[PDB]
């Protein structure tokens, strides 16, 4: 039936939800796709949450949804960024790639 | 009653609810005894979100409600820290103050 | 019934609850039909005071129910000199902004 949340922040909701870290609710909710990213009181997109916190799998499954990657947080840092601080080599790669990617 | 909260990710809700910016409203919250120290998932308290965006008097009350300043997130930095950053003078005056005490 | 606020020095009661900070407070009051145009004494708007104290979020609360950004002080200053005067640059960017549209 055309299944689609357009909850007021879902994004945000998304990045609440990221702090969950059920990657199957997020699995189900990206999968209605309510939003790919959207900048939480920090100003960091669901993927920089998942970043951060090296939560590869949520990222990955994020950057499926639409979860840009050239998205800064409230102090310019993107999910690369904090990525790469969190040192994941799988997401540290995942990340290095679609960025410099989408920078084109 | 002593009803309280009981309320998952206490300190996520309260920087949600910072953001929204309801100064009444978190204050009807601290009359039912709102969690004073308080953090989201990023490590940053609803301080953090107040100072980093200078809502001087939300932070106002709920450091009166006891919340901790010299606490930090996940950059290191405290809400006073987050403020200076912001340079909210009369912000960082109040946590300034609120820290001496805690120091 | 169409409710008016008709109390007297608005704007002074205005500016003496942007003093009082209380947001909730101006937010209803302000959208229960009472205009922060007006001014005080001191010919200073509410947003005059809340740019002064740098209060954002209340000088956009202000701002959204109308309280003028070229209006002048008593000493001719507008809010967005005021925000100048704080320091604030977002709340420059957003009365500037304003300015432009008005």
């Amino acid at each position: 039936e055309g299944a689609s949340f357009n909850l007021e922040d879902s994004g945000n909701f998304l990045c609440t939800t990221v702090a969950k870290g059920d990657s199957d609710f997020l699995k189900r909710l990206l999968s209605s796709g309510m939003n790919p990213n959207s900048e939480d009181y920090d100003h960091r997109t669901p993927l920089h949450v998942a970043a951060s916190e090296g939560l590869f799998l949520m990222a990955k499954m994020l950057v499926e949804a639409g979860a840009s990657v050239i998205s800064k947080d409230r102090w310019g840092n993107s999910p690369l960024d904090e990525a790469r601080l969190c040192g994941n080599k799988k997401l540290i790669k995942l990340l290095e790639d679609v960025k410099n990617a989408q920078s084109s």
